[PDB]
């Protein structure tokens, strides 16, 4: 199964991010590993150029691979089917205060390692908002709706940053994932539950270790017999 | 418990909707009942004025009461706490094609019956889109993030209409729910899983019976020990 696609159960990954938030350009690197059957991943991230960042780090957490998703056999796995070649995605983010972000990423398979190249561009961020004031402690778990659009897969989600005061600051994320080569079966409508946490925050070392768990599933509410749709 | 709030397990409900979509004004009525502990409801809806509607009915499904939500004891129930007085909500909807909708509703408790008065106003709907062309078969299940904002509760969700061709058409919904009187405890961040189905579609009678199941819960992914937030 995974050997036909050129993958193993525990894949290492290297991710290179080029970012531009407002007028601040920066570059970030991330090295890590994950399990593609259980849908877990853990990456250590550092800032190579542009330090220190004048915004909250957590806005680029979703930029640092849906191959790390736990898919049941009853739901077709688009991302694992996309390999050995990999897949790309274009992702639009609207924050609740009007700010926007655009994330374009390519995920390749090279020497049994997931090589991710991602470009992150944010604009119209409020100077007095929690992102620029860095009042975000982390992300809350989320549910991303996934459905088929001809040959692509669309995922829509509402991400919520928890704030120091206990309040929340949300954004709407819409991603178009495209396999680089044709895929046998396109998936039906389902959800991917995410939980992205920060397992280590070392400000003296300039490293942030984040762990994401992603589990694909249908709704746990049974559809009423003879009902539409 | 429920008797202190003036409620019973199975509450009947009457809902009156005044709507304006584009230049088309209309009025709709709905009579039904639900269980507030299990989080189920079923209402029969008809069009009193403005028939026939030139748009898909399913856009007003979310307008036809979070009191019908199954809440575990470990998650505080804002909506049931809001009673006997009831609660209001203001709801903003952005469709994926640029159209918008505004829903203002009041939910009162009168004679052991949920009396809902809702105003629905939609604009900028595409003439060649699935809403005006009526290509929608129904809603898919969803997950609505719920969190506290001082004294109000904010819920954010992505609703997906299934289309006749099998494709999907989504919209982003953000609702501010406000209890009419103070509430003892405000809830923590959680989700409400919805499944709104159509149990009966009788076009000859002009009636549509819809059933919603709503279950409140935390994330089913265990938070990693010692991680942030």
């Amino acid at each position: 199964d995974l050997a036909k696609l050129g993958l193993k159960e525990v894949m290492p990954t290297k991710i290179n991010l080029e970012g531009l938030v407002g007028d601040h350009a920066f570059s970030m690197e991330g090295v890590g590993e994950g399990n593609i059957l259980e849908g877990t991943q853990e990456v250590k991230i550092s800032v190579t150029k542009g330090a220190p960042l004048p915004f909250a780090f957590d806005i680029v957490s979703v930029a640092f691979n849906r191959a790390y998703t736990g898919y049941p056999e009853e739901i077709s796995d688009y991302f694992l089917q996309s390999f050995p070649e990999g897949f790309t995605y274009e992702r639009n983010i609207r924050y609740q205060d009007g700010g926007t972000a655009i994330v374009k990423s390519d995920i390749s398979l090279e020497d049994g390692k997931f090589i991710v190249n991602v470009d992150f561009k944010a604009k119209d961020l409020r100077r007095m908002g929690p992102v620029m004031q860095q009042d975000i402690v982390g992300m809350q778990p989320s549910y991303e709706s996934m459905y088929t659009n001809v040959t692509s897969v669309i995922g829509e989600c509402i991400i919520a940053f928890k704030l120091q005061t206990g309040k929340h600051f949300t954004y709407h994320m819409r991603t178009v994932y495209k396999s680089k080569k044709p895929v046998e079966t396109m998936p039906l409508y389902h959800f991917i539950q995410h939980r992205l946490v920060k397992t280590n925050v070392d400000t003296a070392s300039g490293y942030v270790v984040q762990h994401e768990t992603a589990i694909a599933a249908h709704s746990t509410i049974k559809k009423i017999e003879g009902s539409l749709p």
